[PDB]
């Protein structure tokens, strides 16, 4: 409709988080064609069989992942366009900028393996939770912000968005590539991918925090009973890795997430939101 | 929906413009942080007061703009992402990411020059014209696509968007640009900045020209005719300027954008598209 520009008038809030965030993610840009794979390659042909499998197991799902949070942001930067937070529209459509940057980082580190076949025998037929989410649960819930852009309904968004896929999964596998990296002393050009990556989500579950925070504020009864009850519903080896260690983590993640989610209840909407 | 992933299977097609255009943008990638704006509020009490308002004029016609072609751009990513094309979801992603960066330089530039009043009575009252495109058609055509995502949809939408807005429109302000910074040797932060705008304008008109040209191949005679149409539809001094030379320009760039448009017809698929 643009019946009135939130920058002409009224301006920009600078000290507003959203904002704040980002400054950084310019100040910290990062270009995936400086990261050089000319080593990986080596170390690649330095794994065993299974290793590789593993390893291009679980950048299968990344790469499944980046493409499908930077397509299922439009309905979150539109549902912020008629809620009029333009500063939030500047970030949501930064936040998504490092995104697809993301899913160029990983797309970029398998062709520098040669890796030149299908990956979707990873996304979907290894672990059939990763295809509930985010063939099913992710589009369902970003998508219908699209017909009902509800406090509620953003609440639900964004749990099953910034809160347990960026928070809690997306953090697993990063702890997850933090004991091949550091222990085998391999694949230096991801690790630089992958520590810029990690970078990236620090400021993406800041503002998700934010987002879910100033639901719990503006309407704390009804968005925490919607938050929660979506992220009950969403949590319903090789290279030394112990399978009860990475679950006490994206565990340890979960816990660490139910923290910030109560923490915003019987908070001032005048602490959060500027 | 999410039924299946562009990045797992088919994998990215890094030779199309849409993508060639992503990496030149991460390329030359600029942060407006770093322009300083230090001397250009001493270069602002050097003019006289109608040079004052000139500049804030066309400044705040550019500031109105960028935040409006970054909130308009949704509907264009959306129609993507029913279209499949994940790598014109990629760049057009990061093509708003550039639109919202300029919009922070303009409002940089501006709380610089202790700009702390309100610019609405520039975006209306003074030139109608931008209310007409950037209030009435720019939010109806582009936001078209929400609800009709037809092709001859796109190039109505391309058109009031990427050929007039920022073929001629903002090309044309940037002319403006060229003739008040270098005549009089002032505003070298705001001069860093227009180069840095008008450098990513380039690629911003490029897949506009791109996206408009992949229409007129795969639809040539409906989509040229409604190409066509919503471009005579669109068209339809201090700092040592004459009124009859921008206005030149301005339908030297119409004229510019008939050609390219008119370039299309009659090419095969094949040479504009994969
Ligand atoms: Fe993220
Ligand atoms: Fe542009
Ligand atoms: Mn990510
Ligand atoms: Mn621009």
């Amino acid at each position: 409709i643009h019946k009135k520009f939130k920058a002409t008038s009224v301006g920009y809030d600078w000290n507003t988080f959203p904002m704040k965030l980002y400054q950084i993610g310019k100040r910290l840009f990062w270009d995936p064609a400086k990261i050089d794979f000319s080593k990986d390659k080596e170390d690649w042909k330095k794994l065993s069989k299974d290793e590789k499998n593993y390893l291009l197991n679980i950048v299968s799902l990344f790469m499944a992942g980046e493409e499908a949070v930077a397509v299922d942001i439009t309905p979150l930067i539109s549902t912020m366009i008629n809620e009029g937070r333009v500063e939030d529209v500047i970030y949501l459509e930064q936040f998504a900028f490092e995104e697809a940057k993301h899913a160029e980082a990983f797309r970029r580190f398998c062709d520098s393996l040669e890796i030149n076949d299908d990956l979707t025998i990873f996304t979907t037929e290894y672990n059939p939770w990763y295809q509930k989410i985010f063939y099913e649960e992710l589009p369902s819930v970003m998508w219908k912000l699209r017909v009902d852009p509800s406090p509620e309904n953003l609440a639900v968004a964004v749990t099953t968005y910034n809160l347990y896929v960026e928070g809690v999964a997306a953090e697993s596998g990063y702890k997850t590539f933090k004991h091949i990296f550091n222990s085998l002393n391999i694949m230096p050009g991801l690790s630089k991918t992958v520590n810029l990556i990690a970078t990236d989500e620090s400021r993406h579950i800041a503002y998700g925090t934010y987002l879910i925070t100033r639901l719990i504020v503006e309407n704390g009864e009804s968005i925490y009973r919607k938050a929660i009850e979506q992220f009950n519903k969403l949590v319903g080896l090789p290279f030394g890795l112990t399978p009860d260690f990475t679950i006490e983590n994206r565990k340890q993640l979960v816990n660490a997430r139910l923290t910030v989610i109560e923490r915003a209840l019987k908070m001032t909407p005048e602490q959060v939101k500027s």
